């Protein structure tokens, strides 16, 4: 029920929610899970992503010739679409797996990685991406960070 997230985390879903209104959708998938991950700049996840290359505006095109513009109707509700929520299950199970309780950018990224079918999915494949090669970077950072 959404109670096991770092404010970090938090943060990367309201971008994901930002990036729905920012093209006219109002649901938060895969694909917007990536952008925020990608934007919120500061982060394990981003900091990974923005090291191999993968760039906002690049991914943004991508999402955009995927999914294209919605109605720009905006409601309070902007729930996660069946694949996100499943991103954030796996994600729950990457930060138990890494000794923490909640959810953080990494766990986000990582999780997003291991449901592998989907927009987000597509569109690191339209970039040149790998998610393998993503993943092993995630979890050296991880282990670099350590001692703090």
């Amino acid at each position: 029920m959404f109670e096991r997230f770092t404010e970090k985390a938090i943060k990367v879903i309201m971008l994901a929610q930002e990036e729905a209104r920012r093209l006219g959708h109002n649901f938060v998938g895969t694909e917007q899970i990536l952008l925020g991950l990608i934007g919120e700049g500061t982060g394990i996840a981003a900091k990974v992503l923005k090291s191999m290359g993968i760039n906002l505006k690049d991914a943004r095109v991508e999402v955009e010739k995927i999914i294209g513009r919605g109605s720009g109707f905006v409601a309070v509700e902007i729930p996660f679409t069946p694949r996100a929520k499943r991103v954030l299950e796996l994600s729950l199970e990457e930060a138990r797996q890494l000794g923490h309780n909640y959810i953080g950018s990494e766990h986000l990224l990582l999780g997003l990685l291991r449901e592998g079918e989907g927009v987000a999915a597509r569109v690191l494949e339209n970039l040149g991406a790998d998610p393998s090669n993503i993943r092993t970077q995630v979890i050296r950072m991880v282990g670099e960070n350590l001692e703090h």
